[PDB]
């Protein structure tokens, strides 16, 4: 879950 | 496998 | 380590 809140946080700004 | 599809998707969009 | 890595490239790009 940490590196998909990682991911999460990258596709809230570049998605 | 599911994480990887996501960072694949983004380092698309950047490059 | 290798999505992690990937993960902070992409940290690293957009910052
Ligand atoms: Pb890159």
């Amino acid at each position: 879950d940490e590196l998909e809140r990682r991911i999460r946080e990258l596709e809230a700004r570049i998605k």
